[PDB]
């Protein structure tokens, strides 16, 4: 069967991580709370079998992925602590983001208030300026990868996907993986880039705001067919400048979507409130943001 160990001891750093609390599955990954034997502190841990690493090109992934991550560091992106290997599997120590993602909070309360949209947009937003700066590439922004520390801070999590730009003006021809929120010049097979993170941010805001994703069928061919077709509608109790900037973020033209540095500049945000933060009781009740309390 091989056994996961009870402790994980990086022979290199000489740091050794008690594996505690399972997590969940991540891909081919099992994940637990682990925590460091000297100092006591907890991290994610991120443990995948060997076994399911046969293949070089599983191994190339797996191998950039870490590559990527490890070279980058922001408020909003999930903090690489690192990685080592046994014979039987990987160990990738990673931010323990004790509030889970926006997947859990999406399930939770569906749609969101304005400014909450507001506050974690900001956040998704600004780590994905870093990232573009850095020439990342997400290439699957979703719920699931927007991971939440204890001060619900927004952190951009899961490189497996992710590539960088090695060169000006460099159309990415592949894309091994299927994103959640899969621009539609990455489903024609068009060559893409930074602007596939966008869109994704353009779904996620909407998914934020109206309780379901823009392009939600029940066959994922359905919804491919949908998106190349731009067949999505905003409701009406929507407000046309969150609407508006939709829009702008939800179209098939690649070249017409604003770049990541762009967004904060909208109307949507410097002309709406944004909380500077927010408080516990936003995972479950929404918040009114009442100016004095009772
Ligand atoms: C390390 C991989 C990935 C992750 C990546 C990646 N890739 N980057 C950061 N992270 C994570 C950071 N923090 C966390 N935090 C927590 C996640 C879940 C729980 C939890 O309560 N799970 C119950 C679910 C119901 N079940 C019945 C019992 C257990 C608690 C958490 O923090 C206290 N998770 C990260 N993930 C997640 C992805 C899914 C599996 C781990
Ligand atoms: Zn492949």
């Amino acid at each position: 069967a091989k056994e996961i160990p009870e402790v994980l001891v990086d022979p290199r750093s000489r740091r050794r991580y008690v594996r505690g609390r399972f997590l969940g599955k991540g891909g081919f990954a099992k994940c637990f709370e682990i925590s460091d034997a000297d100092t006591k502190e907890v991290f994610a841990g991120k443990i995948v079998p060997k076994s399911l690493l046969l293949k070089p090109h599983q191994r190339e992934k797996m191998s950039m992925e870490i590559s990527i991550h490890r070279s980058l560091a922001h408020q909003h992106v999930v903090g690489f602590h690192g990685f080592f290997e046994d014979n039987d599997f990987v160990f990738v120590v990673l931010e323990l983001c004790r509030r889970r993602s926006l997947l859990e909070l999406h399930k939770r309360r569906k749609a969101l208030t304005e400014p909450e949209a507001r506050y974690y947009l900001r956040q998704i937003v600004l780590g994905c300026q870093y990232l573009h700066r850095n020439r990342v590439i997400h290439r699957d922004l979703k719920l699931g990868n927007l991971f939440l520390n204890e001060d619900l801070e927004v952190k951009i999590g899961d490189f497996g996907l992710a590539t960088k730009v090695e060169y000006d003006g460099e159309r990415k021809k592949v894309l091994c993986g299927t994103p959640n929120y899969i621009a539609p010049e990455v489903l024609s097979k068009k060559g893409h880039s930074f602007e596939v993170d966008v869109w994704s941010i353009g779904c996620i805001m909407y998914t934020l705001l109206v309780g379901k994703p823009p392009f939600e069928t029940s066959c994922l061919k359905e919804t491919y067919l949908r998106i190349k077709k731009n067949e999505y509608s905003i409701p009406k109790h929507i407000n046309p400048v969150a609407a508006s900037l939709i829009q702008k973020m939800l179209q098939t033209d690649p070249t017409a979507r604003p770049t990541i540095n762009e967004l904060l500049n909208d109307e949507f945000f410097t002309s709406g409130y944004i909380p500077a933060r927010l408080p516990i009781t936003c995972l479950t009740i929404p918040p009114r943001f009442s100016i004095a309390p009772s």
